[PDB]
């Protein structure tokens, strides 16, 4: 029941932190967000930066999505984002992930009016 544009908020926005505090930074973050109430959600990016700075990347460099669709957004510039992906022990309802900090440029899928990010294609 919420717009996919919320949902693209709720699941990589983190603008509290400049970035990934510690190892355990995926952990905790996938669980208050509530990425692991029903299963792990196996992969998930963070991105510390404003959200009108995340926003902006939909009128920046026009790429191919993944899946061949064009509505999708290469940033100009490197953003501070956090991968967090499930390591191979981790079972529900136990989800574990591995933290993994960096500086890379984000690519996601536009839509609406406004133009807002609604989905996250990858980092590059």
């Amino acid at each position: 029941k919420e717009t996919a544009a919320a949902a693209f908020e709720a699941q990589h926005m983190d603008s509290s932190t400049s970035a990934a505090s510690s190892s355990n930074y995926c952990n905790q973050m996938m669980k208050s967000r509530n990425l692991t109430k029903d299963r792990c959600k196996p992969v998930n990016t963070f991105v510390h930066e404003s959200l009108a700075d995340v926003q902006a990347v939909c009128s920046q460099k026009n790429v191919a999505c993944a899946n061949g669709q064009t509505n999708c957004y290469q940033s100009y510039s490197t953003m501070s984002i956090t991968d967090c992906r499930e390591t191979g022990s981790s079972k529900y309802p136990n989800c574990a992930y591995k933290t993994t900090q960096a500086n890379k440029h984000i690519i996601v899928a536009c839509e609406g009016n406004p133009y807002v990010p609604v989905h996250f294609d990858a980092s590059v």
